[PDB]
Parts: C-alpha cells; structure tokens; sequence
C-alpha cells in the first residue's frame, strides 16, 4: 500500500496517509458535520501529534472530502479519533473504503492493538469491518465525559 493512491474517478478520489491537511479545510469539513470550532491553533497542535492522518481529496484542483486522524505510540497500540466524509459524498461507500486503508496502513506500520470509540448508531458499521466492542469485557472509559451533540464518525 503507497502513501497516495486513486481510490476511484467517476473527477478523481484519491486517499493520501502523507498528512497534509490544511486546517482551514478541516474546520470547513467539520463545519459540515455539525461540530463547535476550536482553535485553529489547537487543531493543528492535535494533527501534527496524530501518528495518522489520512485524506481523501477529490481532485477534478483539490478539495478535502474525508479524514480519518489516529493517535499512536507508533509501536503497539493507535486510537482512531475521527473519521469524517463530506456530507455531499455519503453513501457512496467513501467512509468504508477510507477506513479499510486506515487499517491497511496501521498494520502495515506495524501496530498490532486498533482501537476507536464508536457511537451507537455507527457500532454496527465497524462490526463490518472487523471491529469488536467490549472484548473479554473491556470497556471504554471517559473522565467525567461531557455530553456530546456532535459525533465523531461520519462515512
């Protein structure tokens, strides 16, 4: 698996893992599904400290339409964060396709233990992919989790 790649042309979609996201894209992205902005200057502290960041552009020139952002300790384990498709390009089957290079890229680094947070109306959706919720009974916790109206997945 390269670091860039056409997924489809239908107007090219192409996924990257380089990394290259321009913040001011992202809170356009984010804009779009709903989320409270943040500083611009703390989002891009959390990419330059996500281990992945994977794009999808599409390319008629460029403009971001998805991004999956995982932490990692770049040995053993990686959280995925966020995983997010422009509303406009969903049900297209973007998101499943972005997430299988996701996982192709982490193991492909060598990481072994993939984790996320999955809300319920998109549990099933990683069951698909192989994800398994509460194995052995694990569970995910939160420090005082606040209420969350705005979600992290969105394919």
């Amino acid at each position: 698996l390269p670091e860039e790649l056409v997924l489809l042309e239908r107007e090219q979609i192409i996924f990257s893992s380089a990394g290259d996201v321009n913040v001011y894209d992202l809170q356009a992205l984010c804009d779009k599904v709903g989320w409270p902005r943040r500083p611009l200057t703390k989002i891009a502290a959390s990419l330059r400290n996500s281990y992945l960041v994977a794009t999808l552009h599409s390319v008629t020139r460029k403009q971001l339409i998805g991004m999956a952002r995982a932490t990692s300790d770049h040995a053993f384990n990686a959280t995925i964060w966020d995983v997010l498709v422009d509303p406009s390009y969903q049900g297209q089957g973007l998101g499943k396709a972005l997430m299988e290079k996701v996982i192709r890229t982490l193991l492909q680094r060598d990481i072994s233990n993939i984790t996320l947070f999955a809300d319920n109306k998109v549990v099933d959706f990683y069951k698909n992919l192989g994800f398994e919720a509460d194995p052995q009974g694990i569970k995910g916790m939160f420090w005082y989790p606040r209420f969350l109206e705005h979600h992290h997945h969105h394919h």
